[PDB]
C-alpha cells in the first residue's frame, strides 16, 4: 500500500501548534510527499515560495535518510482553479515549453514526479486536462528511455463528486498515463451548500437521509465509480482529510441536515470559517458531544451552537479497513500540515491520524 501524502506551504505562516514547515516532516511517516503547490509563470514551472530553497534542503535530508522515499511536486489546488493552467495549456507550442521546464526541474531538484490536481477540468477544460496528462506521461517515458534514473511519475488529485467527474475526466485514458490518482474523497458537504445544511465533509457511507443523486455524496460511491468508470483499482489512492467542515447552526436542531446559519466560527489557528485542522478540533472537543454516525461511518461533534463534521481515529482505522477490502492502492491525506504534527494539541502523539493510517496499513 501506498501512503501518499500532501503538505502546503502556506502552513508556515501559522502560529504553534500549526506552524509547519518541511522540517516537521518524519521521513518514514509515508511513501510518498506531494509539495502544495508550483506555479506557472511564462508558461514554466516555478515554487513561489519565501522558503523555496530550505524546501530543497529539507528534499535532499529526507531522501537521504530514507532512500525509498519519493517527493512530487504539485500543480493544482482550488484557488489556482482552472484559470492558473491559462494560457500554458492554449497550445502545443506552450504546452511543450511547460513539459520541457518540468522535466529539467523536477531532474535539478531531486523530485521523483509530478502532480496534476486541476481543481476542476469540468466539461469547459476536459479536452485541455486530458491531453496535458497525456503529453506529460509521453514526456516522461521518453524521458526515462533516455536516463539513467528512474521514470518521472505522473498523478493527479481528481474530483470524487460523480457529476464533476462524468463532466472533467476521460477515465480509460487516465489510467493508461497516470501512475495513480489522489482521489479526493472530501469536502462532500460544507458551508457553500444550498440548502444550508449540516453534512459530514467526508463521509464513508451513505447517510439514512441520502437517497437519489445525495447517494452519491460519500467516500465508497466515488471510490466505486473510479472503478466503474475504468480506473484500476490499485491506482485508486484513496484521500482522507485532517480538516473538518463547521456550520454555525440556525436552530436547537443538531442532527444531520439540520439547518446552518453559514460557516462555523473560525479557529484561532487557521483563522478560516467553515473549516478548522485535527489540531484545533482536538481543542473544540473539549466540551462537546460527540456522535458517530452508524450509517456513514464518522463522527461529528457539537458544542454550542457550532456543528463539526470531521475524522479521527477510529475513522481513519474504518477506512483504511475499506481501503483494503477493495484492493485500493492506499491512502492519501490532506494534509499532514492539519494532522497534529506537533502531538501537543491532541495528546495522543506526533501526527496521531496519519499515523494510524499507517499503523492500521501495516497491519496483517
Ligand atoms: C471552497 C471549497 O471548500 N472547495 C473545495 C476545495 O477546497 C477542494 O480542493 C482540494 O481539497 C483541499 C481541501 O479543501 C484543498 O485545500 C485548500 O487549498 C487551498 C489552496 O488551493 C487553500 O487555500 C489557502 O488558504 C489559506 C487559508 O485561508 C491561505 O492562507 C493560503 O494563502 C491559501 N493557499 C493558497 C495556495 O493560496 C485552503 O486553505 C485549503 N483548504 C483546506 C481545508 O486545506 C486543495 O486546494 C485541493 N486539493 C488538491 C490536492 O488539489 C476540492 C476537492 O475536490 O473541493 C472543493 O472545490
Amino acid at each position: 500500500y501506498k501512503l501518499v501524502c500532501y503538505f502546503t506551504n502556506w502552513s508556515q505562516d501559522r502560529q504553534e501548534p500549526g506552524k509547519f514547515t518541511p522540517e516537521n516532516i518524519d521521513p518514514f511517516l509515508c511513501s510518498h510527499l506531494i509539495y502544495s503547490f508550483a506555479s506557472i509563470e511564462n508558461n514554466k514551472v516555478i515554487i513561489k515560495d519565501k522558503s523555496e530553497v530550505m524546501l530543497y534542503q529539507t528534499i535532499n535530508s529526507l531522501k537521504t535518510k530514507n532512500p525509498k522515499l519519493k517527493i512530487l511536486l504539485s500543480i493544482g489546488g482550488y484557488l489556482f482553479g482552472s484559470k492558473g493552467f491559462h494560457p500554458m495549456v492554449d497550445s502545443s507550442t506552450s504546452r511543450l515549453e511547460f513539459i520541457n521546464s518540468i522535466i529539467l526541474f523536477l531532474r535539478n531538484h531531486n523530485f521523483d514526479g509530478l502532480d496534476v490536481s486541476w481543481i476542476y477540468p469540468d466539461q469547459k477544460e476536459n479536452t485541455h486536462f486530458t491531453v496535458l496528462i497525456h503529453e506529460l506521461a509521453e514526456a516522461f517515458q521518453k524521458d526515462f528511455t533516455k536516463s539513467t534514473k528512474e521514470r518521472l511519475l505522473l498523478t493527479v488529485g481528481v474530483s470524487a463528486g460523480r457529476q464533476m467527474i462524468d463532466n472533467s475526466y476521460q477515465v480509460e485514458k487516465l489510467a493508461k498515463d497516470l501512475d495513480f490518482i489522489n482521489l479526493l474523497s472530501f469536502d462532500f458537504h460544507g458551508s457553500w451548500e444550498k440548502p444550508l445544511i449540516t453534512g459530514h465533509n467526508s463521509p464513508l457511507s451513505k447517510g439514512w437521509q441520502d437517497r437519489g443523486p445525495s447517494s452519491y455524496y460519500n467516500v465508497e460511491y466515488a471510490v466505486g465509480y473510479w472503478i466503474h468508470k475504468g480506473m484500476p483499482s490499485e491506482k485508486v489512492v484513496m484521500g482522507i482529510p485532517t480538516y473538518g467542515h463547521s456550520f454555525t447552526l440556525a436552530s436547537a436542531e443538531t442532527t444531520v441536515g439540520a439547518p446552518a446559519s453559514g460557516p462555523g466560527a473560525a479557529g484561532p489557528i487557521t483563522e478560516s470559517s467553515g473549516f478548522l485542522a485535527y489540531y484545533e478540533i482536538c481543542q473544540f472537543l473539549k466540551g462537546a458531544k460527540i456522535t458517530w454516525l452508524q450509517d456513514q461511518q464518522v463522527p461529528y461533534a457539537v458544542k454550542g451552537n457550532q456543528w463539526v463534521g470531521y475524522d479521527d481515529v477510529k475513522s481513519m482505522e474504518t477506512k483504511v479497513q475499506f481501503l483494503k477490502n477493495l484492493n485500493l492502492g492506499g491512502a492519501m491525506i490532506w494534509s499532514i500540515d492539519m494532522d497534529d504534527f506537533t502531538g501537543k494539541s491532541c495528546n495522543q502523539g506526533p501526527y496521531p491520524l496519519v499515523q494510524a493510517v499507517k499503523r492500521s496499513l501495516g497491519s496483517l
